[PDB]
């Protein structure tokens, strides 16, 4: 898994109640 | 998995209750 | 898992009650 | 797990009561 | 787990009562 | 407005984020 | 507004973040 | 506003962050 | 505003951070 | 505002940080 040179902007203003995953970036795995 | 040079903008203003996944970027895996 | 040169900005202004994961960046694993 | 050269900014202004994980960055593991 | 050259800024202004984990950075482990 | 002898049962198990009104009973008015 | 003899049961188990009104009973008014 | 003989049961088990009104009973007014 | 003979039971087990009103009973007014 | 003969039970077990009003009973006014 070669992952590089990633300019990332993430906005999540108002979240009532997250019942799961909020991932800005995932290179791998299990969710 | 060669992943590079990614300019990403993500907006999620109001989220009541997320019952799953909110992924800005996923190079691989299981969700 | 080769992960490098990542300029990341993450905003989560108001969160009532998170019942899961809020990950700015995950290189791997289980969530 | 080779993880380097990561310029990261994380904002979480108001959080009522977090019932899970708020991770700025995770190189691996279980959550 | 090779983790280096990480410039990290973390903000958590007001937190009512955290019932979990608030991690600025996790190189590994169990949470 | 004569309203009487009302046996009422109301269930609302999981509500993500209510953006309006959840009224078990309204005898009148404006909503 | 004559309102009487009202046996009422109200359940709201899990609410992420209410952005409005949750009224078990309203005899009148403005909401 | 004649309001009487009201046997009321109200349950609100888990509330992340209420951004409005949770009223068991309102005889009148403005909300 | 005639309000009488009100047997009321109110439960609010866990509340992360209330950003509004939690009223067991309101005979009138402004909220 | 005639308010009488009110048998009231109120439970609020765990409250992280209340940012508003928790009123068992309000006969009137401004909140």
């Amino acid at each position: 898994y070669e992952v590089h040179h990633q300019k990332l902007v993430f906005f999540a203003e108002d979240v009532g109640s997250n019942k799961g995953a909020i991932i800005g970036l995932m290179v791998g795995g299990v969710v």
